[PDB]
């Protein structure tokens, strides 16, 4: 029923889970892993040696690999920061995520990142548990593979008679 | 996600299908072959194998070939075949042989049978029965990027 297991980043590295779906895998990290808070793109102390790992981990994976830096929020009111909107706030966040990558060596033409806003929700508002996940930055890793695709427009050229 | 097709302007009623992970290439049994229980190949028909042979011979070894029968519910009565299963087999595998004969490599290619099981329409006719009569071929490819990925990161994180 589940495609979901816990990822252990830190020694510590609490929350954090990978979900394979059948295009490719998301990584999910909660937002206290990588922010001081969920309403801004301030890192935390333990920000850096998170993603070092992440990058890590990433050199390992072939070079045909894309990967999707992506961010999300929560319904938070955005009066208190500067921020124009939740779309605005989860980019902020995911850019941040991608620049550090590319800090610790990955390849930027393998990287790019993403904004989701406030409307995939992980979970109900209800606790400060669910309000990180709900605040969570994904990463999201595919192939930009097109077998598949060549396959059916050969055949189409010459079977068509349309 | 499905059209009509033909070949060298001979060879109406052929389908070509996509679904997700690969293609498929539908030839009507009744065209296909001389009767409706025989493996027997029209000879007329040599020409479009011979088409589909020249595509295939076109396409990496990554991409696998397999030639799929199909029957209607008929009880056989009158027939050295002993089920759908067995006569569902022995035609894909004659157009799987006549593949090989026209260059195509064998390590590219199997041959299934499905028996009675999926038919198109209820047999009840044989304007129904006959659309249940069939030999498909489907491609596809054995990538597994995706589930190499997956795995060396569930390896690293997953305690």
């Amino acid at each position: 029923q589940n495609t979901e297991t816990k990822a252990t980043i830190a020694r510590k590295g609490e929350g954090s889970v990978l979900e394979q779906i059948d295009q490719g895998s998301i990584l999910k990290l909660p937002s206290n892993l990588l922010f001081e808070n969920a309403t801004s793109d301030a890192i935390n102390q333990d920000m850096m040696l998170y993603i070092e790992r992440i990058a890590k981990i990433i050199q390992k994976l072939p070079k045909r690999v894309h990967i999707n830096v992506r961010g999300f929020t929560d319904d938070t009111p955005l009066v208190k920061t500067r921020f124009k909107s939740h779309y605005e706030l989860a980019a902020n966040r995911a850019y941040r995520v991608m620049k550090v990558l590319i800090q610790y060596g990955v390849n930027p033409n393998q990287l790019s990142f993403s904004s989701y806003g406030s409307t995939n929700p992980i979970a109900p508002n209800d606790s400060l548990e669910n309000r990180m996940k709900n605040n969570r930055v994904e990463i999201f890793f595919s192939t930009d593979a097109n077998d598949l695709s060549k396959i059916h427009s050969i055949l189409d050229n010459e079977f068509n008679p349309h």
